[PDB]
């Protein structure tokens, strides 16, 4: 009964990292267009692209909130089924899922950091120019890729382990 449940959580997990993966691309490829429009110095076009990006963050950041909960969901059920069953493999999964939240919340800190910086950049256009705007975009473009570094590794790292968890569980089942 219960192993099919644990499976569904492990599938849903992948489907969530599947949707972040997608958002991560769009947010980066949107930032391309910002560097283009700001280089031309178009006042009208920039306003749209800034709102376009600010919206994309809310969606990405939405999903980034879910995963920490959904990896907890798993942990709950694995810990349950270890008090009763004590299978050697359910232990190994639990240990992965524990270290998956470690991975996440380290990179979710780096995410908050950057969401501030973007908002400061958007507020510099409101009230004059707080610095050469060139400098703040220059800072963002780098800190963007600093997140992208932590993401693609400590993101796909999980997707490897999560796929391994499914195969393990499917094996125990028929
Ligand atoms: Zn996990
Ligand atoms: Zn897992």
């Amino acid at each position: 009964d219960y192993l099919r449940e644990l499976l569904k959580l492990e599938l849903q997990a992948i489907k969530q990292y599947e949707k972040l993966r997608q958002t991560g691309d769009e947010l980066v490829q949107a930032f391309q267009r910002l560097r283009e429009i700001f280089d031309k110095g178009d006042d009208d076009s920039l306003e749209q692209v800034l709102e376009e990006i600010e919206e994309l963050i809310q969606k990405h950041r939405q999903l980034a909130s879910e995963l920490p909960k959904l990896e907890l969901q798993a942990i709950k059920q694995y810990r349950e089924a270890l008090e009763y069953v004590k299978l050697p493999v359910l232990a190994k999964i639990l240990e992965d899922e524990e270290k998956h939240i470690e991975w996440l919340k380290e990179a979710a800190k780096q995410g908050d950091q950057w969401v501030q910086l973007f908002q400061r950049f958007r507020e510099a256009i409101d009230k004059g120019d707080k610095d050469s705007l060139e400098q703040l975009l220059e800072e963002l473009e780098q800190a963007l890729q600093k997140i992208r570094e932590l993401t693609e590794k400590t993101g796909r790292k999980i997707l490897e382990d999560e796929e391994k968890h499914i195969e393990w569980l499917e094996t125990i089942l028929g």
